[PDB]
């Protein structure tokens, strides 16, 4: 089985799989809409209850795994709990992966094509007032995507928008079909200091923002002001915990994939925690200094609200690159800014393909280069589906991106600390370890950890779905029935390759 060839590099690509573009976008937002500073006390709360907990047991389960030839979970689930409805819930751990990867290799494609439309400035130029410089940005991003302009609810991407696309899906292929230490260790080494290289840069350049509206001290002012009483909201602590779950890329079988080919006796715990760690503060410190500081200081604090309200993606791919278009040299600036996002998502998207590969490879014995390309071909005909129906990025990024991953996080814990063993799972997480896992964790993963997971899911379930599964417009049947489909095919898939296992 292929193995990590350094410490430095797992913990680079795992870093680099939790380090995405809500780092810079989507934690800002949330920090705003739930009190500020005020925000990081469920914040901390639930990385250490619930993201760092869980971190650890995926890494668990993954080496556990990896040492019996297998880095996905329906055979895993199985090697944890010999039960076929143990395979099936196993499937479920393939599936969001795939899902998610249909139609995040695109959203990744999106920043490559902006990265590149910036840099050689061939982008808007407003002209005064915000609507009047934002509208011209807004049509740029909705003619590049497609958006509808009649009651269809058709998207028209761009030729450009399809061909970086392709773009995309050909990097992803170049650094995947060179295998993890020679492909994916090694452009994770590249990556993460470019990325913290580029972060910094962006850090220092908006601090220097200044305005008749305000300054980057004001945004950042505004941010961190702490508002106690939003505390209260219970809505807050599932904001927290649900951006602790996002940032960490749990649940999505990420993390299991490679921590399967973390050598038996390897230390996991150190590893772990330390890569948690850098997407920490890649998450609070660097993402927390731009994108907000940088929206406040040129539009002022009176839209601060409005702007956080306006949502993650129009804050990263209309405001900014608006307020790119009237600060010196903020084109080249806009590059940057882009080029960061791409990296950030290169990053995940290799990762959130590793597992489908990695079952091709360790159940139906295929090659790494046919393992890729078949991998590679199942997510860009599935995207096609994203590209051309509004709306269906949507549907995935719920179900399997969002309802999926905490459900499946529940899952893991269950059937990890549970059904497998408590004692027999805090072993199993130790051994090897560089440092023990406190002693007090053991109590948080057995209890805590899953009383949380439960409440999320539940308390968050009951004002959630009833919208989508009502309010909404019936095209979301085509991306329901095909993701099921996509289910059924995975469950076939496994059905060979334990009929394959018999034979031989
Ligand atoms: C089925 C797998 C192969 C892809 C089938 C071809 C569909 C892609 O269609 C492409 O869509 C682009 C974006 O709207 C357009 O700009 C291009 O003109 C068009 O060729
Ligand atoms: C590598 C990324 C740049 C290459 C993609 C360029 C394709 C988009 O090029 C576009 O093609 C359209 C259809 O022919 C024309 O109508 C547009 O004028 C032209 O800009
Ligand atoms: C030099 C390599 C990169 C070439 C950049 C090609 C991408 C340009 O893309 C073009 O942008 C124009 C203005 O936004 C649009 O009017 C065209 O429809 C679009 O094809
Ligand atoms: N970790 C990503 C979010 C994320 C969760 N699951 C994923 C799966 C694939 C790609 C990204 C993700 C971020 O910080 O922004
Ligand atoms: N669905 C969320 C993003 C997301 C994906 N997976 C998640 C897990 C937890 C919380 C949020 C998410 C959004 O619309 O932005
Ligand atoms: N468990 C120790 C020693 C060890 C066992 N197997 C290993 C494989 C690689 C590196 C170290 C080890 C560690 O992770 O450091
Ligand atoms: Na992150
Ligand atoms: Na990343």
């Amino acid at each position: 089985r292929e193995h990590w060839a350094t410490r430095l590099g797992l913990i680079l690509a795992m870093a680099g799989n939790a380090v995405g573009l809500g780092n810079f976008l989507r934690f800002p937002v949330q920090a705003a809409e739930n009190g500020g500073g005020a925000f990081m006390i469920p914040y901390i709360i639930a990385f250490l209850l619930v993201g760092i907990p869980l971190m650890w047991i995926e890494w668990a389960m993954g080496r556990y795994g990896g040492a019996q030839g297998h880095g996905t979970t329906p055979a895993i689930f199985y090697l944890l709990w010999r039960n076929r409805f143990a395979k099936i819930l196993g499937v479920f751990g393939l599936w969001i992966p795939l899902v998610v990867a249909i139609y995040y290799v695109y959203i990744e494609s999106w920043t490559l094509g902006f990265a590149i439309k910036f840099l050689v400035g061939l982008v808007p130029e407003p002209p005064t007032d915000p609507d009047s410089i934002l509208r011209p940005f807004k049509e740029f991003l909705y003619s590049y995507i497609g958006v509808p302009k009649g009651d269809e609810p058709i998207l028209k991407p761009s030729l450009f928008a399809y061909i970086v696309f392709l773009i995309t899906m050909f990097i992803n292929v170049s650094i995947l079909i060179r295998g993890i230490s020679k492909g994916i260790e090694r452009f994770a080494k590249i990556a993460m200091p470019t990325l913290f290289i580029l972060a910094v840069f962006l850090v220092i350049r908006v601090f220097l923002l200044e305005t008749p509206n305000g300054t980057a001290a004001d945004g950042l002012n505004f941010l961190w002001t702490p508002d106690f009483e939003k505390l209260k909201d219970p809505g807050v602590w599932i904001a927290a915990v649900g951006q602790i779950f996002f940032t960490l890329s749990l649940g999505v079988g990420a993390i299991i994939t490679y921590a399967s080919y973390v050598r038996k006796d390897q230390d996991i715990v150190l590893s772990g925690l330390t890569a948690a760690t850098l997407n920490e503060k890649a998450e609070v410190i660097l993402g927390g200094s731009i994108s907000i500081p940088a929206a406040v200081a040129f539009f002022g604090v009176a839209n601060a609200v409005a702007i956080a309200k306006a949502g993650a993606f129009n804050l990263g791919f209309i405001t900014l690159p608006a307020i790119f278009s009237q600060t010196a040299g903020g084109t080249f600036l806009g590059f940057l800014w882009f080029f960061l996002l791409f990296f950030a998502g290169l990053t995940s998207s290799i990762a959130i393909m590793q597992p489908m590969i990695a079952f091709l490879e360790d159940e139906l014995k295929l090659s790494r280069k046919h393992a890729v390309l078949w991998t590679a071909a199942i997510v860009f005909f599935s995207a096609h589906l994203v590209m051309f129906l509004n709306k269906s990025l949507d549907e995935m990024d719920f179900w399997a991106g969002t309802i999926g991953v905490v459900f499946f996080g529940l899952t893991e814990l269950i059937i990890f600390f549970w059904i497998f063993g408590a004692d027999k799972a805090w072993e199993e997480i130790n051994r090897g370890g560089i440092i023990k896992v406190p002693r007090i964790y053991y109590y948080v993963m057995r209890y805590i950890t899953p009383a949380f997971l439960a409440v999320l899911l539940v308390v968050w379930a009951r004002e959630y779905i009833p919208k989508i599964m009502e309010e909404t417009h019936w095209t979301v049947w085509i991306t329901r029935f095909y993701i099921i489909g996509l289910f059924l095919f995975l469950t076939f898939l496994v059905f060979l390759a334990e009929r394959r296992r018999n034979h031989e």
